[PDB]
Protein backbone atom coordinates (compact mmCIF):
# COMPACT_ATOMS: atom_id res chain seq x y z
CA UNK A 1 0.00 0.00 0.00
CA UNK A 2 2.96 2.41 -0.69
CA UNK A 3 1.99 3.64 -4.26
CA UNK A 4 -1.47 4.78 -5.57
CA UNK A 5 -3.13 1.86 -7.49
CA UNK A 6 -3.96 2.91 -11.11
CA UNK A 7 -7.26 0.96 -10.54
CA UNK A 8 -8.25 3.52 -7.80
CA UNK A 9 -11.43 5.49 -8.74
CA UNK A 10 -11.05 9.14 -9.76
CA UNK A 11 -14.08 11.46 -9.22
CA UNK A 12 -14.69 13.26 -12.58
CA UNK A 13 -17.36 15.83 -11.54
CA UNK A 14 -14.68 18.60 -11.40
CA UNK A 15 -13.62 17.74 -15.01
CA UNK A 16 -17.06 17.76 -16.73
CA UNK A 17 -17.22 21.51 -17.72
CA UNK A 18 -13.90 21.29 -19.69
CA UNK A 19 -14.68 17.63 -20.69
CA UNK A 20 -18.47 17.34 -21.15
CA UNK A 21 -19.79 13.72 -21.25
CA UNK A 22 -16.86 12.41 -19.16
CA UNK A 23 -17.80 9.07 -17.51
CA UNK A 24 -18.69 9.19 -13.80
CA UNK A 25 -16.96 5.76 -13.41
CA UNK A 26 -13.22 6.44 -13.99
CA UNK A 27 -9.87 4.93 -12.78
CA UNK A 28 -6.40 6.53 -12.86
CA UNK A 29 -5.64 3.82 -15.51
CA UNK A 30 -8.35 5.19 -17.84
CA UNK A 31 -7.66 8.88 -16.95
CA UNK A 32 -3.90 8.49 -17.85
CA UNK A 33 -4.90 6.80 -21.15
CA UNK A 34 -7.37 9.68 -21.82
CA UNK A 35 -4.53 12.19 -21.12
CA UNK A 36 -2.71 10.56 -24.11
CA UNK A 37 -0.04 8.57 -22.11
CA UNK A 38 0.63 4.76 -22.36
CA UNK A 39 1.97 2.77 -19.32
CA UNK A 40 2.58 -0.59 -21.22
CA UNK A 41 2.07 -2.79 -18.03
CA UNK A 42 5.55 -1.51 -16.91
CA UNK A 43 7.13 -2.55 -13.56
CA UNK A 44 10.03 0.01 -13.94
CA UNK A 45 9.67 2.30 -10.88
CA UNK A 46 6.85 4.59 -12.26
CA UNK A 47 3.56 2.72 -11.47
CA UNK A 48 1.30 5.85 -11.61
CA UNK A 49 1.65 9.57 -12.67
CA UNK A 50 -0.67 10.33 -9.68
CA UNK A 51 0.46 9.82 -6.05
CA UNK A 52 -1.20 9.42 -2.61
CA UNK A 53 -1.51 12.27 -0.05
CA UNK A 54 1.15 10.44 2.11
CA UNK A 55 3.59 10.29 -0.88
CA UNK A 56 2.86 14.00 -1.69
CA UNK A 57 3.60 14.97 1.99
CA UNK A 58 6.98 13.11 1.83
CA UNK A 59 7.72 15.15 -1.37
CA UNK A 60 6.37 18.60 -0.28
CA UNK A 61 9.65 20.24 -1.55
CA UNK A 62 8.67 19.02 -5.06
CA UNK A 63 5.18 20.72 -4.94
CA UNK A 64 4.45 23.08 -7.88
CA UNK A 65 0.85 24.32 -8.13
CA UNK A 66 -0.34 24.08 -11.74
CA UNK A 67 -3.45 25.58 -13.41
CA UNK A 68 -4.51 25.95 -17.08
CA UNK A 69 -7.21 28.44 -18.20
CA UNK A 70 -8.92 28.72 -21.60
CA UNK A 71 -7.50 32.09 -22.82
CA UNK A 72 -10.18 32.43 -25.60
CA UNK A 73 -8.69 22.84 -26.49
CA UNK A 74 -6.68 22.72 -29.82
CA UNK A 75 -8.83 25.65 -31.19
CA UNK A 76 -7.88 28.33 -28.57
CA UNK A 77 -4.81 29.70 -26.68
CA UNK A 78 -4.14 28.28 -23.14
CA UNK A 79 -2.77 30.22 -20.13
CA UNK A 80 -0.41 27.94 -18.12
CA UNK A 81 -0.05 29.13 -14.49
CA UNK A 82 2.50 27.90 -11.93
CA UNK A 83 2.84 28.58 -8.16
CA UNK A 84 6.18 30.25 -9.14
CA UNK A 85 3.98 33.25 -10.24
CA UNK A 86 4.70 32.46 -13.94
CA UNK A 87 1.95 32.63 -16.65
CA UNK A 88 2.81 31.23 -20.14
CA UNK A 89 0.37 31.43 -23.11
CA UNK A 90 0.62 28.35 -25.43
CA UNK A 91 -0.97 28.66 -28.96
CA UNK A 92 -1.74 25.59 -31.13
CA UNK A 93 -0.52 27.63 -34.24
CA UNK A 94 2.35 37.83 -11.50
CA UNK A 95 4.64 37.40 -14.65
CA UNK A 96 2.55 37.35 -17.92
CA UNK A 97 4.15 36.07 -21.23
CA UNK A 98 2.64 36.61 -24.76
CA UNK A 99 1.39 33.59 -26.80
CA UNK A 100 3.93 31.14 -28.33
CA UNK A 101 3.86 27.59 -29.79
CA UNK A 102 4.26 24.50 -27.55
CA UNK A 103 7.76 23.69 -28.97
CA UNK A 104 9.15 26.90 -27.30
CA UNK A 105 6.72 26.94 -24.29
CA UNK A 106 7.97 23.42 -23.21
CA UNK A 107 11.64 24.72 -23.16
CA UNK A 108 10.62 27.53 -20.72
CA UNK A 109 8.73 24.97 -18.51
CA UNK A 110 11.88 22.75 -18.17
CA UNK A 111 14.13 25.83 -17.38
CA UNK A 112 11.63 27.21 -14.82
CA UNK A 113 11.11 23.87 -12.94
CA UNK A 114 14.89 23.02 -13.09
CA UNK A 115 15.89 26.43 -11.55
CA UNK A 116 13.05 26.19 -8.93
CA UNK A 117 13.61 22.53 -7.91
CA UNK A 118 17.34 21.62 -8.41
CA UNK A 119 18.25 22.59 -4.76
CA UNK A 120 14.91 21.30 -3.30
CA UNK A 121 13.97 17.84 -4.64
CA UNK A 122 14.72 14.89 -6.99
CA UNK A 123 11.25 15.31 -8.68
CA UNK A 124 8.24 17.55 -9.40
CA UNK A 125 4.73 17.07 -7.89
CA UNK A 126 2.15 19.10 -9.87
CA UNK A 127 -0.53 20.14 -7.34
CA UNK A 128 -3.88 20.45 -9.19
CA UNK A 129 -7.44 21.59 -8.64
CA UNK A 130 -8.24 19.66 -11.78
CA UNK A 131 -10.98 20.88 -14.18
CA UNK A 132 -9.61 19.23 -17.38
CA UNK A 133 -7.46 21.61 -19.52
CA UNK A 134 -4.43 21.12 -17.16
CA UNK A 135 -4.62 17.31 -17.61
CA UNK A 136 -5.11 17.42 -21.45
CA UNK A 137 -2.20 19.92 -21.84
CA UNK A 138 0.40 17.60 -20.18
CA UNK A 139 0.98 15.54 -23.40
CA UNK A 140 2.45 18.78 -24.94
CA UNK A 141 5.40 19.06 -22.42
CA UNK A 142 5.56 15.69 -20.49
CA UNK A 143 7.16 12.35 -21.52
CA UNK A 144 6.90 9.22 -19.33
CA UNK A 145 8.67 5.87 -19.27
CA UNK A 146 10.90 3.78 -17.04
CA UNK A 147 12.78 5.46 -14.18
CA UNK A 148 16.20 6.64 -15.52
CA UNK A 149 19.40 8.28 -14.26
CA UNK A 150 20.83 11.63 -15.43
CA UNK A 151 23.25 11.42 -18.43
CA UNK A 152 25.83 13.51 -16.40
CA UNK A 153 25.26 12.25 -12.76
CA UNK A 154 23.67 9.53 -10.55
CA UNK A 155 20.47 11.53 -9.73
CA UNK A 156 17.14 10.26 -11.15
CA UNK A 157 16.17 11.85 -14.51
CA UNK A 158 13.52 14.64 -14.42
CA UNK A 159 13.92 15.95 -18.02
CA UNK A 160 14.30 14.58 -21.59
CA UNK A 161 15.84 16.23 -24.72
CA UNK A 162 14.40 15.37 -28.21
CA UNK A 163 17.56 17.13 -29.68
CA UNK A 164 20.09 14.66 -28.08
CA UNK A 165 17.77 11.70 -27.12
CA UNK A 166 19.18 11.89 -23.50
CA UNK A 167 17.89 12.35 -19.91
CA UNK A 168 18.94 14.80 -17.15
CA UNK A 169 18.20 15.70 -13.52
CA UNK A 170 17.24 19.33 -12.58
CA UNK A 171 20.99 20.20 -12.29
CA UNK A 172 21.98 19.16 -15.90
CA UNK A 173 18.84 19.98 -17.95
CA UNK A 174 19.96 23.21 -19.76
CA UNK A 175 18.51 23.10 -23.34
CA UNK A 176 16.15 20.13 -22.48
CA UNK A 177 12.57 20.36 -23.88
CA UNK A 178 10.42 17.73 -21.99
CA UNK A 179 9.50 17.12 -18.32
CA UNK A 180 10.17 13.39 -17.72
CA UNK A 181 8.20 11.22 -15.22
CA UNK A 182 6.53 14.07 -13.29
CA UNK A 183 4.15 13.28 -10.39
CA UNK A 184 0.79 14.95 -9.73
CA UNK A 185 -2.09 15.03 -7.22
CA UNK A 186 -5.64 16.44 -7.69
CA UNK A 187 -6.62 18.23 -4.41
CA UNK A 188 -10.25 18.10 -5.64
CA UNK A 189 -10.12 14.26 -4.95
CA UNK A 190 -9.82 14.98 -1.16
CA UNK A 191 -13.57 15.76 -0.69
CA UNK A 192 -14.25 19.51 -0.70
CA UNK A 193 -17.57 21.36 -1.25
CA UNK A 194 -17.55 24.46 -3.50
CA UNK A 195 -14.78 25.95 -5.61
CA UNK A 196 -11.01 26.54 -5.11
CA UNK A 197 -11.31 30.23 -4.05
CA UNK A 198 -14.09 29.55 -1.45
CA UNK A 199 -12.03 26.70 0.17
CA UNK A 200 -8.64 28.57 -0.04
CA UNK A 201 -10.15 31.82 1.42
CA UNK A 202 -11.43 29.98 4.58
CA UNK A 203 -7.75 29.67 5.73
CA UNK A 204 -5.76 32.43 3.96
CA UNK A 205 -6.10 36.19 3.24
CA UNK A 206 -2.60 36.68 1.62
CA UNK A 207 -3.24 35.09 -1.84
CA UNK A 208 -5.88 37.07 -3.81
CA UNK A 209 -7.60 36.08 -7.08
CA UNK A 210 -6.54 38.32 -10.02
CA UNK A 211 -8.38 35.69 -12.25
CA UNK A 212 -5.06 34.52 -13.87
CA UNK A 213 -3.86 30.86 -13.95
CA UNK A 214 -0.85 31.53 -11.64
CA UNK A 215 -3.23 32.86 -8.89
CA UNK A 216 -5.21 29.55 -8.96
CA UNK A 217 -1.89 27.56 -9.02
CA UNK A 218 -0.72 29.49 -5.89
CA UNK A 219 -4.14 29.06 -4.11
CA UNK A 220 -4.16 25.28 -4.96
CA UNK A 221 -0.68 24.66 -3.44
CA UNK A 222 -1.59 26.95 -0.44
CA UNK A 223 -4.79 24.93 0.21
CA UNK A 224 -2.79 21.64 -0.03
CA UNK A 225 -0.16 22.91 2.45
CA UNK A 226 -3.01 23.97 4.84
CA UNK A 227 -4.62 20.48 4.60
CA UNK A 228 -1.34 18.55 5.06
CA UNK A 229 0.75 20.74 7.46
CA UNK A 230 -1.63 23.18 9.30
CA UNK A 231 -4.92 21.33 10.08
CA UNK A 232 -2.98 17.99 9.98
CA UNK A 233 0.63 17.70 11.37
CA UNK A 234 3.03 14.67 11.24
CA UNK A 235 6.47 15.14 12.97
CA UNK A 236 7.36 11.40 12.46
CA UNK A 237 8.08 12.16 8.73
CA UNK A 238 11.86 12.64 8.18
CA UNK A 239 13.05 14.71 5.13
CA UNK A 240 16.45 14.34 3.38
CA UNK A 241 19.41 16.71 4.07
CA UNK A 242 19.57 19.23 1.14
CA UNK A 243 21.56 22.07 2.80
CA UNK A 244 23.15 23.31 6.05
CA UNK A 245 20.54 21.56 8.28
CA UNK A 246 23.16 20.00 10.61
CA UNK A 247 25.27 23.22 11.04
CA UNK A 248 22.06 25.31 11.57
CA UNK A 249 20.80 22.80 14.22
CA UNK A 250 24.24 22.72 15.99
CA UNK A 251 24.44 26.57 15.85
CA UNK A 252 20.94 26.75 17.43
CA UNK A 253 22.04 24.57 20.44
CA UNK A 254 25.29 26.64 20.86
CA UNK A 255 23.55 30.07 20.68
CA UNK A 256 20.74 28.96 23.04
CA UNK A 257 23.28 27.78 25.69
CA UNK A 258 25.36 31.00 25.27
CA UNK A 259 22.42 33.47 25.48
CA UNK A 260 20.58 31.81 28.42
CA UNK A 261 23.82 31.18 30.40
CA UNK A 262 24.73 34.93 29.99
CA UNK A 263 21.23 36.19 30.92
CA UNK A 264 21.32 34.06 34.13
CA UNK A 265 24.90 35.33 34.99
CA UNK A 266 24.01 38.99 34.13
CA UNK A 267 20.62 39.24 35.98
CA UNK A 268 20.73 36.19 38.38
CA UNK A 269 17.03 35.28 37.90
CA UNK A 270 15.89 32.90 40.71
CA UNK A 271 13.48 31.02 38.34
CA UNK A 272 13.36 30.32 34.58
CA UNK A 273 10.01 29.40 32.89
CA UNK A 274 10.96 27.24 29.84
CA UNK A 275 7.87 27.37 27.53
CA UNK A 276 7.67 25.18 24.42
CA UNK A 277 8.79 21.80 23.17
CA UNK A 278 7.64 19.11 25.68
CA UNK A 279 10.94 17.25 24.80
CA UNK A 280 13.12 20.28 25.85
CA UNK A 281 16.24 19.63 28.06
CA UNK A 282 17.90 22.28 30.34
CA UNK A 283 20.13 24.24 27.84
CA UNK A 284 22.33 25.45 30.81
CA UNK A 285 22.46 22.35 33.07
CA UNK A 286 25.10 23.76 35.51
CA UNK A 287 23.06 27.03 36.21
CA UNK A 288 21.87 27.59 39.86
CA UNK A 289 18.31 28.67 38.78
CA UNK A 290 14.93 26.99 39.45
CA UNK A 291 14.15 25.52 35.98
CA UNK A 292 10.41 24.95 35.34
CA UNK A 293 9.12 23.43 32.04
CA UNK A 294 5.76 24.15 30.34
CA UNK A 295 4.67 21.89 27.42
CA UNK A 296 3.59 23.52 24.13
CA UNK A 297 3.89 21.88 20.71
CA UNK A 298 5.02 24.12 17.83
CA UNK A 299 1.88 26.11 16.73
CA UNK A 300 1.29 25.50 12.98
CA UNK A 301 -1.84 27.72 12.51
CA UNK A 302 -2.05 30.96 14.60
CA UNK A 303 0.61 32.12 17.13
CA UNK A 304 -0.33 31.09 20.72
CA UNK A 305 -2.26 33.73 22.73
CA UNK A 306 -0.06 34.57 25.78
CA UNK A 307 -3.38 34.79 27.80
CA UNK A 308 -4.15 31.07 27.07
CA UNK A 309 -0.51 29.86 27.65
CA UNK A 310 -0.21 31.67 31.06
CA UNK A 311 -3.73 32.39 32.44
CA UNK A 312 -6.71 30.17 33.15
CA UNK A 313 -4.83 30.29 36.54
CA UNK A 314 2.91 26.21 37.28
CA UNK A 315 4.96 28.77 39.27
CA UNK A 316 1.86 30.66 37.85
CA UNK A 317 4.05 33.75 38.66
CA UNK A 318 5.55 33.93 35.10
CA UNK A 319 6.36 37.59 36.12
CA UNK A 320 8.99 36.07 38.57
CA UNK A 321 12.43 35.48 37.01
CA UNK A 322 12.63 35.08 33.22
CA UNK A 323 10.59 33.29 30.53
CA UNK A 324 12.39 31.35 27.74
CA UNK A 325 10.44 31.08 24.43
CA UNK A 326 12.80 29.08 22.15
CA UNK A 327 10.77 28.74 18.88
CA UNK A 328 7.51 29.04 20.87
CA UNK A 329 5.53 31.53 18.68
CA UNK A 330 3.18 33.76 20.79
CA UNK A 331 1.16 36.86 19.79
CA UNK A 332 2.98 39.07 22.38
CA UNK A 333 5.97 38.15 24.59
CA UNK A 334 6.06 39.36 28.18
CA UNK A 335 8.74 41.95 29.06
CA UNK A 336 10.81 39.34 31.09
CA UNK A 337 11.55 37.03 28.06
CA UNK A 338 14.43 35.44 26.10
CA UNK A 339 13.07 34.63 22.58
CA UNK A 340 14.16 32.82 19.41
CA UNK A 341 11.46 33.39 16.69
CA UNK A 342 11.70 32.02 13.12
CA UNK A 343 11.22 34.81 10.50
CA UNK A 344 8.88 33.25 7.89
CA UNK A 345 9.92 35.91 5.25
CA UNK A 346 13.51 34.43 4.95
CA UNK A 347 14.56 33.10 1.47
CA UNK A 348 16.31 29.67 1.74
CA UNK A 349 16.13 26.10 0.33
CA UNK A 350 14.74 24.98 3.77
CA UNK A 351 11.87 27.57 3.90
CA UNK A 352 8.96 26.93 1.48
CA UNK A 353 6.04 29.34 0.92
CA UNK A 354 3.12 28.60 3.29
CA UNK A 355 -0.51 29.50 4.20
CA UNK A 356 -1.82 32.96 5.28
CA UNK A 357 1.72 34.52 5.39
CA UNK A 358 3.14 31.49 7.29
CA UNK A 359 6.07 29.45 5.88
CA UNK A 360 6.83 25.72 5.77
CA UNK A 361 10.31 25.27 7.32
CA UNK A 362 11.65 21.80 6.41
CA UNK A 363 14.74 20.76 8.45
CA UNK A 364 14.65 17.00 9.20
CA UNK A 365 10.88 17.60 9.98
CA UNK A 366 8.26 19.92 8.38
CA UNK A 367 7.13 22.87 10.66
CA UNK A 368 4.42 25.19 9.25
CA UNK A 369 5.17 28.50 11.11
CA UNK A 370 2.69 31.40 11.59
CA UNK A 371 3.52 34.72 9.78
CA UNK A 372 6.39 36.67 11.41
CA UNK A 373 4.88 39.73 13.26
CA UNK A 374 7.20 42.52 14.59
CA UNK A 375 4.38 43.63 17.02
CA UNK A 376 4.97 40.37 19.03
CA UNK A 377 8.31 41.85 20.29
CA UNK A 378 7.05 45.32 21.49
CA UNK A 379 8.06 44.56 25.17
CA UNK A 380 11.58 43.36 24.11
CA UNK A 381 14.64 44.55 22.12
CA UNK A 382 16.80 42.68 19.58
CA UNK A 383 19.58 40.67 21.28
CA UNK A 384 22.99 42.06 20.17
CA UNK A 385 25.77 39.59 19.13
CA UNK A 386 28.27 38.72 21.92
CA UNK A 387 30.52 35.81 22.90
CA UNK A 388 30.96 34.99 26.64
CA UNK A 389 33.41 32.41 28.12
CA UNK A 390 34.53 31.67 31.71
CA UNK A 391 36.73 28.77 30.36
CA UNK A 392 40.50 28.90 31.14
CA UNK A 393 42.79 30.68 28.59
CA UNK A 394 44.63 27.50 27.38
CA UNK A 395 45.23 26.56 23.67
CA UNK A 396 45.59 22.69 23.58
CA UNK A 397 46.16 20.55 20.42
CA UNK A 398 44.43 26.52 11.93
CA UNK A 399 46.66 29.72 12.03
CA UNK A 400 46.13 32.98 14.07
CA UNK A 401 45.80 36.73 13.37
CA UNK A 402 45.22 38.35 16.83
CA UNK A 403 41.50 39.05 17.59
CA UNK A 404 40.40 42.58 18.60
CA UNK A 405 36.66 42.74 19.54
CA UNK A 406 34.59 44.68 22.11
CA UNK A 407 32.13 41.66 22.06
CA UNK A 408 34.66 38.95 23.15
CA UNK A 409 33.65 38.77 26.84
CA UNK A 410 36.56 36.80 28.38
CA UNK A 411 39.15 37.24 31.23
CA UNK A 412 41.88 37.73 28.56
CA UNK A 413 39.93 40.58 26.85
CA UNK A 414 39.28 42.10 30.33
CA UNK A 415 43.10 41.83 30.79
CA UNK A 416 43.51 43.75 27.44
CA UNK A 417 44.68 40.87 25.06
CA UNK A 418 42.44 37.98 23.73
CA UNK A 419 44.22 34.56 24.02
CA UNK A 420 44.43 32.19 20.98
CA UNK A 421 41.89 29.64 22.44
CA UNK A 422 39.17 32.30 23.13
CA UNK A 423 40.01 33.93 19.71
CA UNK A 424 39.41 30.53 17.96
CA UNK A 425 36.18 29.86 20.00
CA UNK A 426 34.93 33.45 19.33
CA UNK A 427 35.36 33.02 15.53
CA UNK A 428 33.65 29.57 15.57
CA UNK A 429 30.76 31.08 17.64
CA UNK A 430 30.45 34.12 15.28
CA UNK A 431 30.19 31.71 12.27
CA UNK A 432 27.54 29.55 14.10
CA UNK A 433 25.58 32.73 15.06
CA UNK A 434 25.69 34.13 11.45
CA UNK A 435 24.54 30.68 10.13
CA UNK A 436 21.49 30.58 12.48
CA UNK A 437 20.55 34.23 11.65
CA UNK A 438 20.98 33.65 7.87
CA UNK A 439 18.66 30.54 8.28
CA UNK A 440 15.83 32.95 9.40
CA UNK A 441 16.03 32.83 13.25
CA UNK A 442 15.68 36.16 15.16
CA UNK A 443 16.72 36.72 18.82
CA UNK A 444 14.98 39.07 21.30
CA UNK A 445 15.65 39.83 24.98
CA UNK A 446 14.27 41.81 27.95
CA UNK A 447 15.24 45.50 27.67
CA UNK A 448 17.46 45.52 30.85
CA UNK A 449 19.83 42.93 29.26
CA UNK A 450 23.36 44.47 29.23
CA UNK A 451 26.58 42.54 28.39
CA UNK A 452 28.43 45.13 30.58
CA UNK A 453 27.07 43.08 33.55
CA UNK A 454 29.12 39.98 32.44
CA UNK A 455 32.63 41.51 32.99
CA UNK A 456 32.34 41.20 36.86
CA UNK A 457 31.58 37.40 36.60
CA UNK A 458 35.42 37.34 36.42
CA UNK A 459 37.08 38.91 39.57
ZN1 LIG B 1 22.53 15.21 -13.37
ZN1 LIG C 1 -3.12 31.15 0.40
ZN1 LIG D 1 41.30 33.68 26.89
Amino acid sequence: PTHLSVDTKFKTEGLCVDIPGIPKDMTYRRLISMMGFKMNYQVNGYPNMFITREEAIRHVRAWIGFDVEGCHGTNLPLQLGFSTGVNLVAVPTPLMYKGLPWNVVRIKIVQMLSDTLKNLSDRVVFVLWAHGFELTSMKYFVKIGPERTCCLCDRRATCFSTASDTYACWHHSIGFDYVYNPFMIDVQQWGFTGNLQSNHDLYCQVHGNAHVASCDAIMTRCLAVHECFVKRVDWTIEYPIIGDELKINAACRKVQHMVVKAALLADKFPVLHDIGNPKAIKCVPQADVEWKFYDAQPCSDKAYKIEELFYSYHSDKFTDGVCLFWNCNVDRYPANSIVCRFDTRVLSNLNLPGCDGGSLYVNKHAFHTPAFDKSAFVNLKQLPFFYYSDSPCESHGIDYVPLKSATCITRCNLGGAVCRHHANEYRLYLDAYNMMISAGFSLWVYKQFDTYNLWNTFT
